[PDB]
């Protein structure tokens, strides 16, 4: 065993262990040694090296590493794989911001290829910081062998999945309506929309839609957006609502019965009543007829039509509203869109072509009035959403896009989710399950340059679609040569055309790339270039036994993994999900870039060590409970767990080497109750931490281990130091070494998944072998002694009571007191087996176990005027409750009743008496639960003297340490002090001789070149010197 510097910094210890791991090839050995054992599989959600790692990564990688180490130690082979998610809109946006250009014209003016190369360059800028973070956190993985989503082989596997999906007919071109900025040409989120409202005055109109082949009858439709009127496709009514034919002069208007008084201006006669279902299929004339709608201009019924707004008859334009889109499609009516991506009318609306639609509202209302189809108009004051980024007005707009018809497999999604164990449980049928229940199809295409190209080619002749699954298929179908080296990115693949298998015309690739969530959801198949290679490795690494990422992946990676795998294989790609809460600052605010309140994990590792950071990320709350993180939280883990272990470990190594202890020898062993207690607690801890870890309960396993470490240091080691300091090697000393040796070996194994650096420092020094090649320890049931555990815990309650009495009266522990006395009802605990440990801990001369109070307390008895409500003889209970007083009170305490005689009669008291235990002169009392402790706080000259001598001893031990003297050396000591110090030292000379290693001790009047130290509040000069 090498010596231990308990003051060695964490950074130095962890770098030393890291060097052992490289020298011993320990990570790779930990995997090879499990060749043949069952496989345990985990997937990491691939991060990106265009940003620095943050404490969110540190939380998730600590949890994955704990699981991997634990499953390795319990008999599994755990292959570790990392990857980089390199496509993704932020990459492209960062290059646009760096170059100062945007939009298709400027990027192509710049050169697509050159633009693509900047994106490539931007994604690994922080690779070196990622390597340092990964290594220093102790997250074992080969960073020379990542998968990378921009590599051809990765992309080729993604194309293979997409082509398989296309084969099933599940990949289609469609439209989806969303809030949309016509200036930025992008769809905004609800949160983005909520940020940008603004108040406006515009026009709403009630429009006449003439009924075909009737005399002067019209549906009336109300709208807030006149510019959608040239694109009318249908009128919707509610099946069950009541409608009237209302006559006004020469015309008849059809509106809802309940809205007619509001919507019609002036009086009307009701000609007839109709349910909306009777209006279904009625043909009408639209207000404009230049846009072609092949199927439409009829009334349809739809449940969302209400009696609370408009006329009850709703104009539908399917490209400018989500309900409009759905209802038109439900009825098999034509989809039309007469507005371009800039919010401008196309050539399909000739009189307004090229103008921004909202700018045309006034001109359309003038046209309606000029054409006699405007029934009513009014000024409208309301709030309208604008673009935070340019305050252009927003629009409801349908872009054309590619979709995967995931809804076609909704039932398989739900079945696969049912097979997953979620942590916490409620995510399964809550956040995640409800997202599945409300599934819409996956909008897969993106109109940008950097990303996985969507591998769909369309014939310019007949629009037939071919989707190459591979480079070989691309080359086979291409109408020209395609080199083996073709890069699967834009623009290279846009220059490849195929021969249409239907008509032999030219096929051109659709221009879009795919959603980055599809790349990362494809990682179970693409990470190993499946099915082109590695089919055995893939099958062994599918599905994952566990993943662990933030709960924000509910609609992200958790969903894209499930969706890609369900589409491709039908199967769930993971068996369990550990969800993580986003880390908070000490104020409970989420850590974010903009606020500057994040704590860098590499900073925290440098200050406190990775063991302490990992512990702080695992302890005191579950992974899915957001942590209020601070440096103080890491410091507490370092002090309570890391440093405490290191100090116990260094104590063992120091004394084992001094005494030449060797676990290989057989010694005569007399084990004490303390030895048996800590070995029992150790195996109880093994048992309980294992159960928790089997269920992924790191928090409770951490808690169990921390309690053990505290008991080990604060009770077992503290109350056994005398056996280690002893001269010789009797049976009780050998038992101490034997016991603490086993404790440290087993505890370092237990800790190995949590705190892998210090665990291996302890284990390798004691055993010569890396802890990370060990098996997780087994509980030895024969060393579990629940009776001893329950006994020692009662002993600890009494120690706590004694200490609290001392603290209450400011009586230092070094100051001996005459006695502690304990009064117990039950003969529950064998107190004589722990008397010496109790007297040592509490520094009392006598420990008395009492069944009674008599010698210790007197009882004062009052009547309880609150409970003695009935008894009207309060003058009698006053005199009856006012030597003989001591005898009568002790009598009523034990018997729990009382019989006092009034002025003539006798009454029977019970629970109507308030009792006061008054400590006798010089005693102080405290109680909890079953136990009452009474401390004799009376100091005497001789007790005070002995305390002074105990403080001299401790001052000498401290000074020897400050001089860095070995603990086994004998010294010549000079001491100078006041007359009380001189006299205490002479009187307790043999106590000093027995507790200090001394060649001589000279009390001198004055000392040359001594050092002044504190003995209590006294100043004493000490000198250590040489003498022949
Ligand atoms: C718990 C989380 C963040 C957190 O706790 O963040 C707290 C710290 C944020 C502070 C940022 C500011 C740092 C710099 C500064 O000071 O300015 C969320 C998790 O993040 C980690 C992982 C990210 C992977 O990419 C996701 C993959 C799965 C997907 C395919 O893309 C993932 O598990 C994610 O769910
Ligand atoms: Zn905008
Ligand atoms: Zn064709």
């Amino acid at each position: 065993m090498k010596e231990v510097n308990v003051r060695e910094s964490s950074q130095e210890r962890e770098q030393r262990i890291q060097q052992q791991w490289q020298k011993g090839n320990v990570f790779q050995q930990s995997v090879q040694n499990r060749e043949g054992y069952p496989s345990f599989v985990f997937y990491e959600g691939p991060p990106t090296a265009n940003g620095l790692p943050h404490v969110g990564h540190a939380l998730g990688r600590t949890i994955k590493d704990v699981v991997a180490r634990y499953k390795t130690m319990t008999g599994h082979q755990v292959i570790r794989k990392a990857g980089w998610d390199t496509h993704g809109l932020p990459v492209e946006l960062g290059v646009e911001k760096q170059l100062g250009i945007s939009g298709k014209h400027d990027i192509e003016k710049y050169g697509v290829e050159a633009f693509i190369n900047k994106c490539k360059e931007s994604v690994f800028v922080y690779e070196k910081q990622w390597r340092t973070f990964t290594e220093q956190l102790g997250y074992w993985v080969d960073m020379e062998d990542p998968y990378i989503t921009l590599e051809n082989s990765y992309i080729e596997s993604v194309w293979n999945v997409l082509g398989t999906i296309h084969d099933k007919g599940l990949l289609y071109k469609g439209h989806r309506v969303s809030p949309y900025c016509p200036s930025c040409q992008t769809s905004l989120s609800s949160h983005e929309v909520a940020q940008g409202y603004k108040d406006v005055k515009d026009l709403t109109v009630t429009v006449k839609f003439k009924v075909k082949n009737r005399d002067n009858e019209y549906f009336l439709g109300w709208t807030t957006t006149p510019w959608t009127l040239p694109s009318n496709v249908a009128l919707a009514v509610h099946e069950e609502m009541s409608y009237v034919r209302a006559e006004q002069g020469d015309s008849v208007y059809i509106v809802a019965e309940a809205l007619a008084d509001k919507v019609l201006k002036g009086e009307y006669s009701v000609l007839s009543h109709h349910k909306g279902n009777e209006l279904k299929g009625m043909s009408y004339e639209p207000p404009f007829n230049f846009v072609k709608v092949e199927k439409g201009h009829e009334v349809v019924t739809a449940d969302y039509v209400t009696d609370q707004s408009g006329t009850g008859v709703v104009h539908l334009a399917p490209a400018y509203g989500e309900d409009d889109y759905r209802v038109v499609k439900e009825n098999g009516f034509s989809f039309v869109n007469v507005v371009d991506e800039k919010g401008q009318y196309t050539s399909e609306v000739p009189p307004f072509q090229g103008r921004f639609v909202k700018d045309c509202d006034v001109d359309i209302v003038r046209y309606l009035a000029n054409q006699d189809v405007l029934y009513h108009k009014e000024k409208h004051e309301h709030s309208y959403p604008f673009c935070w980024r340019c305050d252009s007005p927003l629009l409801y707009y349908a872009n054309e896009s590619w979709f995967i018809q995931t809804t076609a497999l909704k039932e398989q999604f739900l079945k696969n989710n049912e097979s997953v164990k979620w942590y916490p449980d409620h995510i399964k049928h809550g956040r995640f399950g409800k997202f599945l229940e409300n599934m819409v199809d996956w909008n897969i295409s993106r109109k940008r340059y950097w990303g996985t190209p969507l591998n769909v080619w369309e014939c310019e002749g007949c629009q037939h679609q071919v989707a190459p699954k591979s480079i070989k298929e691309l080359q086979k179908h291409a109408s020209h040569y395609v080199d083996d080296s073709i890069e699967l990115h834009k623009p290279y693949v846009d220059d490849v055309q195929l021969t249409c298998p239907v008509c032999s015309g030219e096929m051109k690739r659709t221009p879009e790339v795919i959603d980055v969530w599809f790349d990362s959801g494809s990682m179970p198949f693409a990470q190993y270039h499946y099915p082109f290679e590695n089919s055995e490795l893939f099958q062994k690494q599918f599905p994952a036994d566990v993943i662990a990422e933030g709960i924000d992946q509910t609609r992200g990676w958790f969903y894209s993994l499930m969706a890609v795998s369900t589409l491709f294989t039908g199967k769930a790609p993971y068996k369990r999900v550990l969800s993580l809460g986003h880390v908070l600052d000490e104020n409970g605010q989420k850590m974010s870039k903009s606020k500057g309140n994040a704590l860098d994990p590499v900073d925290l590792i440098h200050t406190f060590g990775a063991d302490a950071l990992r512990w702080a990320l695992l302890a005191d709350s579950a992974p899915w409970n957001p942590k209020k993180f601070s440096e103080r939280v890491v410091q507490e883990a370092k002090s309570k767990v890391i440093d405490t272990l290191v100090n116990v470990y260094g104590f063992y190594v120091l004394y084992a080497k001094l005494d030449g202890y060797d676990p290989e020898q057989t010694y005569e062993l007399k084990k004490t109750k303390l030895d048996e207690w800590i070995l029992s607690r150790l195996h109880s801890t093994v048992k309980r931490a294992t159960v928790h870890l089997e269920d992924y309960g790191f928090t409770s396993a951490a808690r169990e281990i921390a309690v053990f470490i505290e008991e080990l240091s604060n009770w077992y080691v503290r109350r056994s130091r005398d056996r280690f300091w002893s001269e010789g090697m009797d049976g009780e000393k050998a038992a101490a070494y034997d016991t603490l040796h086993e404790v440290l070996v087993t505890l370092s194994q237990l800790l190995a998944p949590f705190t892998p650096f210090v665990a291996d420092d302890v284990h390798e020094n004691l055993t010569g072998k890396s802890v990370h090649l060990a098996d997780y320890p087994a509980c030895d049931q024969t060393k579990v002694n629940e009776k001893l555990e329950k006994e020692m815990a009662a002993v600890l309650q009494v120690v706590e009571l004694g200490r609290s009495i001392r603290n209450t009266h400011s009586l230092k522990v070094k100051q001996p007191l005459q006695s502690l006395s304990l009064v117990v009802t039950e003969e529950d605990v064998e107190w004589k087996a722990y008397r010496d440990v109790i007297k040592d801990e509490l520094n009392v001369k006598n420990f008395n176990v009492e069944q009674d109070d008599d010698k210790v307390l007197s009882y004062v008895l009052k009547l309880d005027f609150k409970q003695a409500g009935p008894k009207f003889g309060k003058q009698v209970n006053e005199v009856n409750q006012a030597s003989e007083e001591k005898g009568k009170e002790f009598v009523e305490q034990g018997k729990l009743s009382v019989t006092l005689a009034s002025g003539e009669n006798l009454t029977l008291e019970t629970e109507d008496v308030l009792v006061e235990k008054v400590p006798k002169e010089g005693f102080a009392v405290a109680s909890n639960g079953m136990y009452t402790a009474v401390l004799d706080t009376a100091l005497t000259e001789e007790l005070v003297q002995e305390g002074v001598a105990r403080e001299v001893i401790r001052a000498v031990q401290d000074y020897r340490k400050k001089l860095d003297l070995p603990v086994n050396s004998r010294i010549n000591l000079e001491l100078s002090g006041d007359e009380e110090v001189q006299k205490a030292v002479a009187k307790f000379e043999t106590l000093l001789q027995e507790n200090l290693l001394l060649h001589s001790l000279s009390v001198k009047e004055t000392i040359k070149n001594g050092e002044t130290v504190k003995v209590g509040t006294k100043q004493v000069v000490l000198r250590v010197l040489n003498q022949s």
